[PDB]
Order: C-alpha cells, then sequence, then structure tokens
C-alpha cells in the first residue's frame, strides 16, 4: 500500500513520459476527428481513386495498405519500448524478462492505442493527416478485408469508456508489467511493480471519473477483450502468410510473433 | 452502502452453500489430510473403486469412460449453477432469454473455477469428496485424453495460489454470471447494473477477508482472462476429439442430454 501522494506522483510521471513517447495522443486525435477546426482537417480515403489522390496530397492495393499498417506497427513497437523504459523498476528487471514483457505486451498496447485513433467510421493515419474509412478497409479483397474490421469492433467498445491520455498512460504500464507472461524468470519483482501501478490506476480513475462507477473493474475486464483479439490476429496473419508471398514482416515484428 | 454490500455478500454465501454439494472448505480438509477417500492412481484401482464405491459417472475403453465421467459431472454442475443463479438479487427479473443466454455462456467459466476448489497439484476429488483421482493417472491417459485432463490442473494450481475461500467465491461466481458482453443479450443495462453491485461487494469482501493481500481484487479480475482463454482452448479440444474418435457413441438420448458440453 503506497501513500496517496506517492500514487499521484507516479501518475504524473507516467503521463509525462507517455506524452514524450507517443507523438499522436488521444487528445490530438479527438480534436482532429471531432473537427470544428479548419487547420487540422484530414484528407479522407474512402475508395481507390481517393487513395491514389491521397498519396499525392499526403503492387496490389490491399497489400499496400497492409504494408502501411505493419510499418506503423513497427514504429509503435519502438515507441512502446521507449515508454516501457520510463516505467519505474522496469529497466532494473532481469534482461530476459524485459524482452518477454515487451514481446507479449506490445500487441495488446497497439490495439489499445489504436482505439484512440478510431471512431465508428474510420481511423486516423499518417500522423493525423489522413483518415481511412472503415467501410473501405472492410471491403478489401481475400483475407485483408476481414483482417481490418475486428480492430474497429474493439475500439468502439473500448472508446465507450471515455478514457483520456492520463488514464491510458497508467493502463498501458499495467499491461506491460504482467507477471503471467509465459517464460518469466522472476515473477515477484514484476508483480510488485504492477501492484503499485494498479494502485495508481485505481486512484487515478476515481479522481478523474468520480461518477463512473467501477470503471477500474471494467477497464481490467477489457484486458480480456485485448487478450482474445491478439490471439485472433496472430491466427489471421498465419493464414495470410501461407497464402501471400508478396510480403515479408519487419524483423522486429518478425521475432515478436515467434513465441505466440 | 457498506452494510448493504455485506448483506449481499452474506446472502450469496448462504445460497452458495445450499446449491453446491462439496464446498471448498470441506474439499481442502480432505485434500490436505486433515475417513480417507478411495484413491484412483492406476487401472486396477479404478476397477476396484467402481466395484466398491460405484461412481455414477464412470459407468468401452477406460480413457473414454473417464472423459465421459467428466462430462456427466459437468451436466450436474450446470443444474447446480443454474439454481444458484436464481438466488442472485435481480437475476430472475431479467428477460428470460437473457437469463438463458447468461447461463449458456457462463457455465463453462464457472465449472473451471469451481473445479479448482476440488484440485491440488496431485489430483482431484470426485463423488462429493469420496474419491480422489491422481493427476498422474489422468495425465497418462492415451491419445488426446491425457492432454485434455492436464490443462485443468495447470489452471487450478495457479488459481488456487490466490487462496480464495467460499465467501469470496460466491461473489466471484455471481460476477461471472452477470457478464453484459455475452453474445445475443437483449437488455444489457440491467445485467451491468447488477454486475456493478456485485463487483462493489466483491471488492469490499476481499479487502475485509484478505486485508494483507494487496490488490487481490485486480488479480482476481485478471484471472477472468485466463478463464476466457482456457474455455476457448477447451472448445478446440472437444472438436478434435469428436472428429477423431469413432468409439464414442452413447445412446442417442444420452447424446441429447450432453449436447452443449
Ligand atoms: O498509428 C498507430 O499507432 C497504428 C497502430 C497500428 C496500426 C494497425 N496495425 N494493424 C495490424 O494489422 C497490426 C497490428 Cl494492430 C499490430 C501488429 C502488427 C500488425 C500488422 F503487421 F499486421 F500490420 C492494423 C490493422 C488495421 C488497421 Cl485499420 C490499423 C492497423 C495502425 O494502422 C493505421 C493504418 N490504417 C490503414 C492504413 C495505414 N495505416 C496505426
Ligand atoms: O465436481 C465438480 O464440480 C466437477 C466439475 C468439473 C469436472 C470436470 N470437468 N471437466 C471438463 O472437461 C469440463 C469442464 Cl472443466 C467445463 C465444462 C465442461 C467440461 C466437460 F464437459 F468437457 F467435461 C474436467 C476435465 C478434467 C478433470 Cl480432472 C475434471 C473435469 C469434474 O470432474 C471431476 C472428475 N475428474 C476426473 C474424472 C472424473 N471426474 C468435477
Amino acid at each position: 500500500h503506497m501513500e496517496s501522494a506517492d500514487l499521484r506522483a507516479l501518475a504524473k510521471h507516467l503521463y509525462d513520459s507517455y506524452i514524450k513517447s507517443f507523438p499522436l495522443t488521444k487528445a490530438k486525435a479527438r480534436a482532429i476527428l471531432t473537427g470544428k477546426t479548419t487547420d487540422k482537417s484530414p484528407f479522407v480515403i474512402y475508395d481507390m481513386n481517393s487513395l491514389m489522390m491521397g498519396e499525392d496530397k499526403i503492387k496490389e492495393v490491399a497489400i499496400r495498405i497492409f504494408q502501411g499498417c505493419q510499418f506503423r506497427s513497427v514504429e509503435a513497437v519502438q515507441e512502446i519500448t521507449e515508454y516501457a523504459k520510463s516505467i519505474p523498476g522496469f529497466v532494473n528487471l532481469d534482461l530476459n524478462d524485459q524482452v518477454t514483457l515487451l514481446k507479449y505486451g506490445v500487441h495488446e498496447i497497439i490495439y489499445t492505442m489504436l482505439a484512440s485513433l478510431m471512431n465508428k467510421d474510420g481511423v486516423l493515419i499518417s500522423e493525423g493527416q489522413g483518415f481511412m474509412t472503415r467501410e473501405f478497409l472492410k471491403s478489401l479483397r481475400k483475407p485483408f478485408g476481414d483482417f481490418m474490421e475486428p480492430k474497429f469492433e474493439f475500439a468502439v467498445k473500448f472508446n465507450a469508456l471515455e478514457l483520456d491520455d492520463s488514464d491510458l498512460a497508467i493502463f498501458i504500464a499495467v499491461i506491460i508489467l504482467s507477471g503471467d507472461r509465459p517464460g518469466l524468470l522472476n515473477v515477484k519483482p514484476i508483480e510488485d511493480i504492477q501492484d503499485n501501478l494498479l494502485q495508481a490506476l485505481e486512484l487515478q480513475l476515481k479522481l478523474n471519473h468520480p461518477e463512473s462507477s467501477q470503471l477500474f473493474a471494467k477497464l481490467l475486464q477489457k484486458m480480456t477483450d485485448l487478450r482474445q483479439i491478439v490471439t485472433e490476429h496472430v491466427q489471421l496473419l498465419q493464414v495470410i502468410k501461407k497464402t501471400e508471398t508478396d510480403m515479408s514482416l519487419h524483423p522486429l515484428l518478425q521475432e515478436i510473433y515467434k513465441d505466440l
């Protein structure tokens, strides 16, 4: 049990690092999506021709879009790794466990943070300069169309929680410091860190969302929807791999899936 | 208010005790050796136990008969969980289709959960604590059945490290039943309203019953992740067994009884 002032200190530290680590925050994404402004309005990609035009403004189309997603995913792994290093105690853990926590945590975090860029109608891309519609992604051929849509399905549900970045900074940290990842050597020091982060998340959610009953429990229950979609995702990639030779994953993603 | 949450907690404990034949408290006294159960550790001792104790489940090839014995007992537990659900305040007031949907999609998670109460690292109680079948004998069953039994123990051992007691579990079980994300629910709001009450009661219960166990509430909810994961694994294991095994036909009425499991 930490002292209340120490838990507030931890929350601010983590929000501050989250802001330094991730260039496109939820607050910026929501300002772009909600609009009103003339200076931050995205170009909208909703069909083939607008895609071609989008490349002038900002191999097969579905493959090109798929490769756009892994390029950003790789970048996200880099951003998530930098953030993890800022979590108090993380760089002090056994070095193999650091790799293990990142290996199994980044995908859950990418999905979580992907939701910040989504509404029910599409997703922000190219650092907010673009917006690709959900219907266009869903209409891609072969396996790729159905590969796009489950992310939207989770995001619509996660976004009903109305978390802001200061909440998400702690949530993300909790996910990374999971003592139940396969193959961890020293679970106790990981769980001790998570206990503090969980205490910090609990107090953060009560102060920032006082009228939102049991949001702490409901957010932890979302770590369940995350676990399942990551497993679905992996089994979709494998199917794509056994079909498509016109693609190859970045060595960073390359290694992460090796263990699944 | 705290006294209302304690009331709800005691209400659920009382009902939990009437609904389930073997409580975790009684099961642990048997497992720790604190009237010895009959021990099934190999083929010959299995033969004697059914001739001496006459287990109604295990009664074809031996690995198949044990597997079907687990399916028989699961069918019994479904009825026990269903009766318990009726005691959860607000449950019988839900739309009847939603009551059936919540039970349909929750019984598997609850059965794994309560199975842990009857398990330790060395085996599992059966027949209301009268028998004990070793983990090694179950794990050593041939073909797919051996690998079907062992994941249950692996989950149980990790879940049991939480050291929940029956008063804790009665509320936990109720939380699982009142999941508003089950497919096909017609009216989600009253289910989530009830789950919110039960979570408050579970949170308070764990702080009072386990004051030294930091963040036990969060860790128990995180186990809903392991529960969802193993139940879906469970499903893919049954499908393989069904599509593979031709020595599995029971009387068609028996097949009807077991459908869904
Ligand atoms: O900015 C960000 O933070 C971001 C994070 C993720 C994606 C994104 N990955 N993705 C995957 O499939 C994927 C995930 Cl989740 C994790 C690991 C590996 C992969 C992959 F290797 F398999 F690629 C998506 C599938 C559908 C959608 Cl709509 C988005 C993603 C992202 O794309 C934005 C985007 N939409 C369309 C066109 C271009 N760009 C941005
Ligand atoms: O008393 C009780 O409360 C009880 C609750 C569960 C089992 C049990 N189910 N089971 C399953 O597979 C299963 C689960 Cl988890 C959930 C839903 C459906 C099923 C099923 F339909 F597929 F059966 C097991 C697998 C392995 C083991 Cl060791 C036990 C179980 C139980 O068996 C006791 C037992 N051990 C050995 C031999 C005979 N009998 C007792």
